[PDB]
């Protein structure tokens, strides 16, 4: 899908943590991630659910549903913690505005693991931060 | 005494609240009522008329569309009604057991009026949502 593919790249440059990819890997995971916009109050993942994907906030925010809420603004990403674990969703994310997202399935996650290590790191340290 | 400070936890899972400096806050947990929906009960009826509106504490919501929606914590609804004064637009279930605050229509004009802000992204989400 080319609408798809040229449409992830303006999208890809409002992640920071994407800067830090070479032309090769940045090419891969503007294959692999799927965008999709989420209307306001809308649950994007809920507590005690499986995941298979992480999110990636574009525009707008997110609202993590922990005891005290955590706001996720643009360039913020969240889900990692149930790839990285394997264990289902800690806390449900709802779209505290109008949301642009981008999401990555579980095999591009890792793939992108792998392609990065340093940005492997930073899943890893933010998973455990938020555990 | 004890739903004022049972609201005081219930309104800090609601993010939009932050917007409110504490006299305001303090009407408004005050003015809104705690409630717990168990899972596929009906909230609002499409067609039915409104009085109140909702914010989603724990728990979630579905919105009967034809693409059906589902609201998580923080999430509000019910505003359309309160807005327009045309009936419910869509039917709003319980989708888990959820824990709901809700309020009346002239606490929420009061809520309006005392936050500009507030107001602001309930009218601007009601035209989303429309
Ligand atoms: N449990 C928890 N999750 C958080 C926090 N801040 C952000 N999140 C994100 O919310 C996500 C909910 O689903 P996951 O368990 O996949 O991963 C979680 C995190 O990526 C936090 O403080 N605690
Ligand atoms: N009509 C409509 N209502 C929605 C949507 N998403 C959430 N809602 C909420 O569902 C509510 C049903 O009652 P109201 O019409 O009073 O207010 C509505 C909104 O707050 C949507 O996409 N369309
Ligand atoms: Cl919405
Ligand atoms: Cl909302
Ligand atoms: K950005
Ligand atoms: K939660
Ligand atoms: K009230």
């Amino acid at each position: 899908r080319r609408g798809d593919f040229v449409r992830n790249w303006q999208l890809v440059a409002a992640v920071p943590l994407f800067q830090k990819l070479g032309p090769a890997v940045l090419v891969e995971i503007v294959r692999a991630l799927r965008a999709r916009t989420v209307p306001a109050g809308a649950v994007i993942c809920r507590i005690g659910e499986p995941g298979d994907r992480m999110f990636f906030v574009v525009e707008g925010s997110v609202s993590v549903a922990t005891p005290n809420p955590v706001e996720l603004g643009p360039g913020a990403f969240f889900g990692e913690m149930a790839l990285i674990s394997g264990e289902p969703r800690s806390a449900t994310v709802s779209a505290a505005t109008t949301v642009s997202l981008l999401s990555l399935h579980s095999a591009d996650f890792q793939m992108l693991c792998s392609s990065s290590p340093e940005i492997a790191e930073i899943f890893r340290k933010t998973a455990l931060e938020r555990r």
